[PDB]
């Protein structure tokens, strides 16, 4: 599951993913994170 720290960070993550870029590279590029669970914490609410 991906969790993003702000709305802008999530919009940038979605554009990063359009050509197929792996999630791990889009995560360090945007500040979003990847967790094994399904429940994002409150400071990664977007």
């Amino acid at each position: 599951t991906t969790c993003c720290p702000s709305i802008v960070a999530r919009s940038n993550f979605n554009v990063c993913r359009l050509p197929g870029t792996p999630e791990a590279l889009c995560a360090t590029y945007t500040g979003c994170i990847i967790i094994p669970g399904a429940t994002c914490p409150g400071d990664y609410a977007n």
